């Protein structure tokens, strides 16, 4: 199926697919509530699309506050900040051997993180993928060992 047509009712839909429970890997995680088809749109990474040289100085702020920041980098001049506006995506942990990848899709001139299964994804299994120093805990044989 194209693309945006593929972007349809996401909000509805990754609200029965998936959940947010603690991770073995770090903090809470994503989870899936029931079998994910590869090649399946899970969810969108919401948020806000903003300037990259913005993020320092907002990082700060939500640290000053004791807010938990929640951000995607999109490329070198623009980062979707969950901390505020996001939903359930924001708490996907990465994977040296994940089982979701993300894009940057554009829908009706509106740029979009969505998270796509790279494989068939079975109930109960930890959504994760591979993000773009920090010691990783995935558990994968083939672990970078660095996220
Ligand atoms: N494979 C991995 N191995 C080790 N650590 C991993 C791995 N994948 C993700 N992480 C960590 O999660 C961070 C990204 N976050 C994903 C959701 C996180 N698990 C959370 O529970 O909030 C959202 C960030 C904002 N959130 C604030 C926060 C900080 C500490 C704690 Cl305990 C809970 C929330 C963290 C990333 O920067 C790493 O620090
Ligand atoms: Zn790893």
């Amino acid at each position: 199926l194209p693309m945006p047509m593929r972007f349809r009712h996401l909000k509805k839909t990754s609200k029965e697919a998936v959940g947010v429970y603690r991770s073995p890997i770090h903090g809470r995680g994503l989870f899936c509530k029931r079998n994910i088809d590869a090649g399946e749109m899970v969810i969108e990474y919401a948020g806000i699309v903003i300037r990259s040289i913005l993020t320092d100085k907002r990082e700060k702020y939500y640290d000053s506050k004791g807010i938990g920041c929640y951000m995607f980098r999109i490329d070198d001049s623009e980062v979707v900040d969950a901390t505020m506006h996001g939903n359930a995506a924001r708490f996907i942990n990465h994977s040296c051997e994940p089982n979701c990848y993300s894009r940057v899709i554009n829908i009706d001139g509106q740029k979009h993180i969505v998270i796509f299964a790279m494989r068939k994804i079975y109930r109960g299994e930890e959504l994760t993928y591979d993000y773009k120093k920090l010691p990783c805990n995935c558990g994968a044989k083939k672990c970078r060992k660095f996220l």
